[PDB]
């Protein structure tokens, strides 16, 4: 669900769509370890 507080997600991280957060600010927050990650499909 919400890798950071609630429902399993609106979308999924808008740049590969690899990881999902209820809402936008929780991506934006916690994606500090994911973003050394994204744009790659793996
Ligand atoms: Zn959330
Ligand atoms: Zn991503």
């Amino acid at each position: 669900s919400c890798v950071n507080c609630g429902r399993e997600a609106m979308s999924e991280c808008t740049g590969c769509h690899k990881v999902n957060y209820c809402s936008t600010f929780c991506q934006r927050k916690d994606w500090k370890d994911h973003q050394h990650i994204c744009g790659q499909s793996a």
